[PDB]
């Protein structure tokens, strides 16, 4: 059993691939031989040790993974199905994904869906997933295409990815911001009609002028109080991230002037029924052009390159584990 | 024609009780006999001067008026009919409620519900019209009597109490938030299974215990930011004021890893399906007790009086207006 393992001395986070036994496994009712996991950004901030998103060591990181059950005392799910997981504090409080073998609950997997493989699940992951809810969120307040533009911040990461395509494909105008050039032609493939740099959104007035029909945020602090400040009146914005910093120095005018929605969006404890809606929905609005647009495949042990990349902010779509 | 008139030297707002012309005010389809208005906190602030709600004088102040119709150039609208209004931008930008003549567009207006009059319409005004929005979108985001209780904040006031009075004849269990001491009886009349002091909602962690299944926030600042860290999973803030200050010192963390729905409610440009319906409402679950227990009934004259009350968190209730 091969697994990335978090140790901890003198505060720091030491990440390192070793040779674990099945008996050091936790307990939990589902064996699952895991075959892909992911890298989101809550998986780069454990692997790095910023943030402390880890309070108990060691630990196996990776809040997503996709396999094949081994074994199962819960009679939903049996050897040989392929499950998926994301959330449910695996990855921070329970060992996670980023290893050949997984014990869970079976209350958090997920059966695959249909149309769907352990791959393709694992593209998506924790950062998709959340995408989709927050697209759904607009929905349930309303937000159709012909209400306006829909803004996507944090764009080229892996949240921000995933929505472009899937409000792009829903019938949208989506604006994407970065704070990179090098992102703008990559954005424009996956649906964005603009590209705005996200240095035109570190301050702003309580009231800008009214913009956006709707928005996905995935930076939280400054952009996020400016697109707050941009939105039309009776627009939604779907938060779930905190990429540029977790405060929210905002004002109360847009929601008091403008009937503003700020949903939040969380992806940890999505209850069962949603949580199916959400990955029925990925199925049919990822486009398959997602699948390989977006991915990079990457194996266990260089895992740590890649969440120093995403702390970094060099980093662009979602990357897939390759857990064999 | 006697009218509340506010003018401007110097910088400051003079408000005095002046009888004018007919044919000073501005143009309208719609000529009011205005009989009833009312003091709400932002007519407060354009009465005392405080903020910038009023750009141009002279000005009539007064966002809310109800009365019979006098004329009429608008075929919806006959001569004797009984109508309201709040909002639409009246007692800010376009001479308002707090005279005996008001003239207008007949899409401001708002045909009589059937169970109302007049000057039960204006005990509601704007600040229970906006009591009735939040109370509606809580239960758009799903929050019932069992989810657990709903706080109310700046309790004591007009949006605080019909909140309150509102809420407990829909069955939930409320808790007010109040700054006085002598508040605490009212309240509970009102409602209020208990009352927790102001002090104790100051300063707060991004994430606290988790207390409330939803809130009506009339307050901003630092008591919404603690709200919004006392939230359970999945809980919503109908938020509508800026009493105690109009900024929100607050974080991404309720949003996203409580998946807690900030709506913002705004009473000014409310559309016509969502008004009428907030209206209809009002008649169905507000107690007649509400309009004994909550009323003071001023002069217009008295009206300056209760403005600086209303600025000093002096009041308690709603402020009618007897205009002629
Ligand atoms: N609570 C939950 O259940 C979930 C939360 N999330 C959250 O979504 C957010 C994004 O996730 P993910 O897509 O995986 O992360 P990524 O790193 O892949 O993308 C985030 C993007 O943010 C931008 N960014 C990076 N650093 C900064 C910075 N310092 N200031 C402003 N912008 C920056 C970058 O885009 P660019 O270069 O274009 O500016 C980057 O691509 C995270 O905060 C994560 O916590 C995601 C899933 C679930
Ligand atoms: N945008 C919109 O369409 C609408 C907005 N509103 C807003 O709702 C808010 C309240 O309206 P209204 O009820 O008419 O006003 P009130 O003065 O009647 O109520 C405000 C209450 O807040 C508390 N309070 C007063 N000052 C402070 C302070 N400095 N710090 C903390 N708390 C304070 C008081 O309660 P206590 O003494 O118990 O602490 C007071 O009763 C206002 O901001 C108003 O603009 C209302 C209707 C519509």
């Amino acid at each position: 059993l091969q697994a990335l393992l978090l140790e901890q001395q003198d505060g720091k986070t030491l990440a390192s691939v070793q040779t674990l036994d099945e008996s050091r496994l936790p307990e939990g009712d589902v064996t699952v031989d895991v075959h892909w996991s992911s890298l989101n950004y809550k998986d780069a901030l454990a692997i790095t040790g910023k943030g402390k998103i880890i309070r108990n060591f060691p630990m196996i990181p990776g809040i997503d993974f996709a396999g094949t059950v081994r074994t199962s005392e819960d009679p939903r799910f049996h050897a040989g199905q392929e499950v998926l997981l994301t959330g449910w504090g695996v990855g921070e409080n329970h060992w996670g994904g980023l290893a050949e073998q997984a014990r869970v609950k079976g209350d958090w997997l997920v059966a695959m869906p249909q149309g769907l493989d352990a791959r393709k699940a694992m593209i998506i992951g924790t950062a998709g997933f959340t995408a989709m809810l927050c697209v759904m969120a607009l929905e349930d307040a309303g937000v159709r295409p012909q209400d306006g533009e829909i803004v996507v911040t944090g764009a080229s990461g892996g949240v921000g990815s995933t929505a472009v395509a899937l409000l792009h494909k829903l019938g949208y105008q989506v604006v994407a911001v970065s704070g990179r050039e090098s992102t703008h032609e990559y954005l424009k493939s996956l649906g964005a009609s603009r590209v705005l740099p996200r240095d035109e959104f570190a301050e702003s007035r309580p009231l800008e002028k009214q913009v956006w029909a709707g928005a996905i945020d995935t930076v939280g602090d400054k952009v996020l109080a400016k697109v707050l400040a941009q939105m039309n009146y009776g627009g939604c914005v779907a938060a779930c991230g905190l990429a540029g910093g977790f405060t929210l120095p905002t004002t109360v005018m847009p929601f008091i002037l403008r009937n503003v929605r700020l949903q939040g969006v969380d992806s940890v404890m999505t209850p069962p029924e949603r949580r199916a809606q959400a990955w029925q929905r990925l199925v049919a609005d990822l486009p398959e052009s997602f699948y390989t647009q977006a991915a990079k495949e990457i194996s266990l042990s260089e895992a740590p390159n890649f969440a120093e990349a995403i702390i970094n902010n060099q980093i662009q779509g979602r990357t897939l584990v390759k857990v064999n």
